[PDB]
């Protein structure tokens, strides 16, 4: 017996700094995800991992998940796993900070949503935003990583590498 | 025209309202949010935030809110779905842990005490009571469970089970396995 539970994946002390946290979940994902390529599965512990991490590092984050490129037809974005209070189910590619990330296939960081054309708020009081497209081996968009912060400018590069990072390993280890 | 409203509003009301109230208005709740695809997971996955905040609400120190489903492949495993709480095991064989009996029996299990529970499969060591309600097909066979873990002994009773039992027949109509 090891002596450790699944839970304890997302124990992280206030002395730990952030790329310390960081590495530790990309990490923990692995060791997660190592055994299925089912991406529900991989992905409701990956939003775990997320939001467990943010609140840690002190950024007030109020959502932490995924949108999937829809099964069906012309490119829209299905509501996944997540950490937090419930969202928009559908956001068609080219729409919205999701929509957006999805349609260029680039990270998108916003600094206060309000001011940004075309928003879609699932959560009245998100002022910030960071959303990280997961690109497949054929360079197609599968999903998006989406996290919500209640202050302005909540992220910043270092969110980035380490999501983009977030990112390859989820299309590496999961079946969409 | 805005509403006012935003998605998020689903699970911001006061505590002040009692439990049939709060219970009540999730059933209500999942129904709106569902209505419009029956892609399970994103109803799932809205269904968890709503179980979440109700309990958390009734002030239930719960630990986990989620759900596992019946792997295509093989009808008698349970794979990890969308869940509100720490991350969790990512599949549970039928006939084992209180998942896997609640999956098997197609029976409510309402634990008082998991450590008192043969075969207790803990994702969380801080689990102390839980509660599976298995979610069934039209066929009558199960589709995957709704499992929710509190931090405390006893933090769940046969009301809980009536809601959630309401709640599954409600996911199985408007979500596609
Ligand atoms: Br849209
Ligand atoms: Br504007
Ligand atoms: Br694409
Ligand atoms: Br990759
Ligand atoms: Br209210
Ligand atoms: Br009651
Ligand atoms: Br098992
Ligand atoms: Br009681
Ligand atoms: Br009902």
């Amino acid at each position: 017996s090891t002596g450790f539970h699944h839970a304890d994946h997302v124990n992280y002390s206030s002395n730990l700094n952030k790329e310390e946290i960081l590495e530790q979940l990309l990490l923990s994902y692995e060791g997660l995800s190592d055994g299925q390529v089912n991406w529900v599965c991989n992905l409701s512990n990956a939003s775990s991992l997320i939001w467990h991490a943010y609140k840690s590092l002190a950024v007030d984050i109020n959502w932490a998940g995924f949108y999937v490129t829809q099964a069906s037809e012309e490119n829209t974005l299905i509501l996944g796993p997540f950490q937090g209070k419930v969202a928009c189910q559908m956001i068609q590619f080219g729409k919205g900070v999701c929509g957006t990330a999805a349609s260029t296939k680039e990270t998108q960081i916003v600094p206060d949503v309000n001011k940004y054309p075309g928003h879609i708020a699932c959560d009245g009081e998100t002022k910030s935003e960071i959303v990280v497209p997961i690109i497949s081996n054929d360079g197609k968009t599968l999903g998006v990583i989406d996290i919500d912060c209640l202050d302005y400018e909540g992220f910043d590069h270092v969110d980035k590498e380490f999501l983009e990072k977030l990112a390859k390993l989820i299309n590496k280890s999961c079946v969409f």
